[PDB]
């Protein structure tokens, strides 16, 4: 009708895009995009996919160098599930086109170049240069759309589930299809389905500072809360340790595979800091180099630290990073000759959406891959490239729980359209645009890296009138873009928030002054409507 199909998948990044080719063969797909089909995430990774493909590293070594770096609550199935199956996962990735960097030499034979970054003990990270999302995206794009069950819709923003149960359907609660706000022709349109899976990716854009595309604001999350879905650990929002600190980079991330290969990080001064906060150095996990980063700024009234590779051979380097080498150059700084100023940004969504081993939701019909999800595998924090692993491994998992399902299937009925609302209001639009800063803001500084109780209420509190706020001026407004991620950031930042306010404890990427000390018992913190 308006739209059908068998399986709706929102998002095409890594989880989405892989989930699409693996279904393809036998079912009938469309990929929504809220911009073009390639701005996400996925498109700017850096650093590489982990695996284990030396003969020197183990899984057994993956899953533990998980757990650790998940500060203790990681849920083991999970990773262990997910530790056991990439390279498979990436294999079929390699399957379908990507290349990544071919080595010319251990001893005697040629192997794909491996780095490392934070937390790993061996060497792990499949890459391309310093690129490696780029490689990706456009070859799971590039096939995704010569393919004749696949179509891809771009520039179309899903606006909310459709659950059986709240538009008069009778039986058990069950999603079958999403309104989507056409942005190209300005109208919702009603979009049928079997299946719908959330991929949209993650939230980082509700702070202030991040890593992340612009379209990081997670619709899929507050998608998911809306119809029904229980969500988790949205307190584990991880703060890159190293972006770049440039009034001219917009936002700009500088891949831990720098200091896997030696990169320093130094203060302003020269002097290398890590050492007076852990062991590990340059390569500790990132909630505590972040937060070390953090603290020496606030210490010595800095604006920023420094990342340093220069002791290094300036042909390693300019091989191994050339678009960051390119990129720095342009702005006038030599990633072969000086150190780059770097500051700490809101980079993934570790909670989000929870979802068992094939990506199911609480919500039949409906399920969630990728950083948009919460499946246990990162715990309290994540260990750099297990990100997007969990999108093919869970776009594997979920590609065959649904093949099975799909023949026993309800046949595709007839959905109530969108109510269009239609109020305009030119000075209105300028606030929705002021709201959005002021979210930024707060949660910048009222659930940033180092938190406490009564900073949490403020922004509980300021989350609150923004949404009796958005219901009473907004609920009439035309949709549009702004306004979508506005009504979108603010509920998730509500959950972000009382996920906050539920740990009594200090663990991995939640730190509060109230309670320096870990419980001897713990787990997810779990919201549900
Ligand atoms: C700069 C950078 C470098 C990184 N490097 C690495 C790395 O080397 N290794 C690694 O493992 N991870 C890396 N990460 C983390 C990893 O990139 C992400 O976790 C992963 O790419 C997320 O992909 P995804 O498929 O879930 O969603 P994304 O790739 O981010 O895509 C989300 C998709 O959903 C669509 N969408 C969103 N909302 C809507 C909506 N309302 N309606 C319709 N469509 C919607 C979006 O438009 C987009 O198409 C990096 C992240 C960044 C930002
Ligand atoms: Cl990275
Ligand atoms: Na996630």
């Amino acid at each position: 009708p308006e739209h059908s199909c068998d399986v709706l998948i929102i998002g095409s990044g890594a989880a989405g895009l892989s989930l699409a080719l693996r279904l393809a063969d036998q079912h009938q797909v469309i990929v929504l995009s809220k911009g073009p089909v390639t701005e996400g995430s996925t498109f700017y990774a850096q650093g590489g996919i982990a695996a284990v493909f030396d003969e020197t590293d183990s899984i057994d070594s993956h899953v533990e160098d998980t757990l650790i770096a998940g500060a203790g609550i990681c849920d083991r199935h999970a990773v262990e599930f997910v530790a056991s199956n990439a390279r498979s996962c990436v294999q079929w990735l390699i399957d379908q086109g990507v290349l990544f960097d071919t080595h010319i030499q251990p001893n005697g034979e040629e192997s794909y170049h491996l780095t490392r970054e934070g937390g790993h003990s061996h060497r792990r990270i499949l890459h391309a240069a310093d690129a490696t999302g780029r490689e990706v995206e456009t070859t799971l794009v590039s096939k995704a759309l010569n393919h004749p069950n696949i179509r891809v819709l771009e520039r179309t923003n899903a606006v909310d589930l459709i659950v059986s149960d709240k538009i008069g359907l009778p039986g058990t609660r069950r999603v079958v299809g999403a309104w989507v706000w056409n942005r190209n022709k300005e109208t919702v349109e009603t979009c049928h389905a079997k299946a719908v899976v959330l991929a949209t990716g993650g939230a980082s854009k509700v702070y202030q500072y991040t890593t992340n595309p612009d379209i990081s604001s997670g619709d899929g999350i507050a998608m998911a809360w809306r119809a029904g879905c229980r969500v988790a650990n949205l307190e584990f929002n991880q703060f890159h340790p190293t972006a770049l600190y440039h009034p001219q980079a917009r936002n700009f991330l500088l891949t831990e595979a720098l200091r896997g290969e030696g990169a320093y990080l130094k203060r302003p001064d020269g002097t290398r800091f890590m050492p007076d906060f852990d062991e590990r150095g340059e390569l500790a996990p990132r909630d505590i180099v972040a937060r070390a980063i953090d603290h020496e700024m606030k210490r010595l009234g800095a604006d920023c630290m420094f990342l340093d590779i220069s002791h290094k051979p300036a042909d390693f380097i300019r091989q191994h990073f050339p678009m960051i080498y390119e990129k720095l150059l342009g702005l006038g700084i030599d990633l072969t000759q000086e150190p780059v100023p770097i500051v700490p940004a809101a980079h993934y969504t570790c909670g989000g959406v929870m979802v068992d081993d094939h990506g199911r939701t609480d919500v039949e019909g409906l399920y969630a891959i990728g950083e948009v999800s919460y499946t246990g595998l990162h715990g309290a924090n994540l260990m750099a490239s297990n990100s997007l692993l969990e999108c093919l491994v869970y776009g594997w998992s979920a590609a065959e729980d649904i093949t099975r399902r799909m023949p026993y299937a309800h046949d595709i009925s007839t959905l109530p359209p969108w109510d269009e609302s239609r109020v305009e209001n030119p000075d209105e639009r300028v606030v929705i645009q002021h709201n959005w800063h002021e979210l930024r803001l707060f949660m910048w500084d009222y659930v940033g890296i180092v938190r406490t109780t009564k900073r949490l209420e403020r922004a509980l509190r300021r989350i609150t009138m923004l949404q009796q706020e958005i219901d009473e001026y907004y609920a009439h407004f035309r949709v549009s873009n702004n306004l979508l991620e506005l009504r979108n950031l603010v509920q998730v930042a509500e959950l972000i928030v009382r996920c906050a306010m539920m740990r009594k404890e200090s663990r991995g990427l939640h730190f509060t002054l109230d309670y320096p000390e870990l419980l001897t018992h713990s787990g997810p913190s779990i919201l549900s409507p």
